[PDB]
C-alpha cells in the first residue's frame, strides 16, 4: 500500500546514471551477492509495530556494521564509498537499496522496480532482528511476519537469494555457496535444496526447514519447477523487502 | 494524561495487603534503596516515539537483568519473589512499582501516588536506554526527556533518589553512598552535591552535570534550600516515571 514520494528531476538522473554505474561495478568486482546481502541486511531490520529499523542508510555506520550478523559488510560499504561519492544527492537508504535491485539483475534475476526516495535516518535499529541461521519455521515466521510483515511466500521467495553467493567461516562460521553457479541468479538454491546435500554445496538449517513445512514446502517445489514463477514472486518480495517503512 | 485502568475489588484489596508487607520486608531487610532502584530501571527503558519499554515487568527477566546497567538487580527480583507469591493476582509490573513506592515512604519520603492495572509485556525493551553515569546533561535530556518524556524539573527531582543507597564497585564500579544518611529519604542529596566531594560521599559525573547546567542547577538550589520543595516534585516526578507508557 504505497505512495512514493517525489523527487526533482536532478534526483531521477541520478538515479538513471548510477544505476548504469552500479551494473558495470557489481559485474566487474564480482559481488553482486554481497551487495544483496548488504541490502536485504540494511531492509531486514524493520519492525511494523514500532516503524523503526528498515532500508533508511543506517547500515554504514560503524556501529550496526559490527553487528555479528553484519559480519563482512564494511567490505561492502567500502566498496561502494567512491562511487556513491560521485552521487552526492542520492541518499544511502536509496543507493543501497539500488545496488541490491541491480545486484539481481546483473547476475541474469528479475527486474526488480525501484522507487526513489528514502531518508537517510541517524539511529541504527537495536540489533538481534536479523534471522538465525540455526533456527526453523517458527523463527522465519517471527523475524519475516511479525517483524517484518512479509507473507510465507515472501520468505521462501526471498531465501533463493542464497542462489547467488556463498557463506565464509570467518563472516558468519558457515562456509561454501549454496549453488553450483554462485553468480548467476537462478532457481537453483530449491533444486539443490530438494536433491539433498550435494558436497561442496551448503545448506543451513534455516534453508532446511522450508523442506519441511506445510507452507513453505509447496512454495519451494513451485519454485524448483517453475523458474518464471520464482522470479515472479521474487520480484514481489524484494520490493517489498525494499521498501519496507518506506512511502506507506 | 492518565485514564487508569478499571481493575477489580479483590485486585485492590491485593494492592493494599501487599503496600502492607512490602513495608514491613523493605524496611527490616533494609533494601529500599535496592528496590528503588529496580522500580526505576524497570519505568526508564520507557521510549515515548516507540511505545516500548517502561514498567510492566520485564527486568524479572534473566535478559534483562544480564543488562550492564542492571548489575546487583537480581538480587532485589529474587528479595521480592516470596512475597510477590502470595499476591499472585497481581502484575509483576504493578508489584515492582508498588515496592518502589513504598522504598519511598518506609524511608521517610513523599507518599507518592499509586494506581494499579500495569499489565505484564512479554518482551524486555533493548538494551543501553538508561542513564551513563560518566556522562552529563544533554545525555540526560536524550534519555528523560527523548525517550521517556519527562521534564528537566523531573530530571533533577529524580537524581534525589540518590539520598538513599550507595554504588558498589562489583555491580556499576562506583562505591559508596551519596549521603551520610543513605536509608533516610532528605534533601541531603543536594546539600552534598553542593558542598563539595566529602570524603566518603559519592558523586557520579551525572550528578555534577546538574550543578553546572543553567536549568538544573536552580532546582538543585531550591531542593537543597527547600526540602518541602523537593518531596513536592520528587512525588510528581516518581509517580510520571512509575506510570510511562501506561494508562495514556
Ligand atoms: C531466511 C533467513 C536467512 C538466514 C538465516 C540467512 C543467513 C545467511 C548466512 C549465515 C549467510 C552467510 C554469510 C557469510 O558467512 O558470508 C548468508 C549469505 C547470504 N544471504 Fe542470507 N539469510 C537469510 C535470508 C536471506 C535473504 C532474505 C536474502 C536476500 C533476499 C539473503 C541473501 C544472502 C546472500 C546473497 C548471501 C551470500 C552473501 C555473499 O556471498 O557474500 N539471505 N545468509
Ligand atoms: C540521572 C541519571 C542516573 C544515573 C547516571 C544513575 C546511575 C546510578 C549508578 C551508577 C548507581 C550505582 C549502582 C551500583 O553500583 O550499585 C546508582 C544507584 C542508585 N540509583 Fe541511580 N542513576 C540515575 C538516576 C536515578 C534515578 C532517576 C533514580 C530513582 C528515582 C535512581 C535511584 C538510585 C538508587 C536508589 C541507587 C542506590 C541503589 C542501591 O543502594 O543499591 N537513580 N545510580
Ligand atoms: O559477494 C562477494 O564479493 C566478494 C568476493 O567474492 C569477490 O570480490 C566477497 O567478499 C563477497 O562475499
Ligand atoms: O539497597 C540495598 O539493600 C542490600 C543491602 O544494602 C541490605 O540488604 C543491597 O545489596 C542493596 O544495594
Ligand atoms: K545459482
Ligand atoms: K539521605
Amino acid at each position: 500500500g504505497k505512495s512514493y514520494p517525489t523527487v526533482s528531476a536532478d534526483y531521477q538522473k541520478a538515479v538513471e546514471k548510477a544505476k548504469k554505474k552500479l551494473r558495470g561495478f557489481i559485474a566487474e568486482k564480482r559481488c553482486a551477492p554481497l551487495m544483496l546481502r548488504l541490502a536485504w541486511h540494511s531492509a531486514g531490520t524493520f519492525d511494523k509495530g514500532t516503524k523503526t529499523g528498515g532500508p533508511f542508510g543506517t547500515i554504514k555506520h560503524p556501529a550496526e556494521l559490527a553487528h555479528s550478523a553484519n559480519n563482512g559488510l564494511d567490505i561492502a560499504v567500502r566498496l561502494l564509498e567512491p562511487l556513491k561519492a560521485e552521487f552526492p544527492i542520492l541518499s544511502y537508504a536509496d543507493f543501497y537499496q539500488l545496488a541490491g535491485v541491480v545486484a539481481v539483475e546483473v547476475t541474469g534475476g528479475p527486474e526488480v522496480p525501484f522507487h526513489p526516495g528514502r531518508e537517510d535516518k541517524p539511529e541504527p535499529p537495536p540489533e538481534g532482528r536479523l534471522p538465525d541461521a540455526t533456527k526453523g519455521s517458527d523463527h522465519l515466521r517471527d523475524v519475516f511476519g511479525k517483524a517484518m510483515g512479509l507473507t510465507d511466500q515472501d520468505i521462501v521467495a526471498l531465501s533463493g537469494g542464497h542462489t547467488i553467493g556463498a557463506a565464509h567461516k570467518e563472516r558468519s562460521g558457515f562456509e561454501g555457496p549454496w549453488t553450483s553457479n554462485p553468480l548467476i541468479f537462478d532457481n537453483s538454491y530449491f533444486t539443490e535444496l530438494l536433491s539433498g546435500e550435494k558436497e561442496g554445496l551448503l545448506q543451513l538449517p534455516s534453508d532446511k526447514a522450508l523442506l519441511s513445512d506445510p507452507v513453505f514446502r509447496p512454495l519451494v517445489d513451485k519454485y524448483a519447477a517453475d523458474e518464471d514463477a520464482f522470479f515472479a514472486d521474487y520480484a514481489e518480495a524484494h520490493q517489498k523487502l525494499s521498501e519496507l517503512g518506506f512511502a506507506d
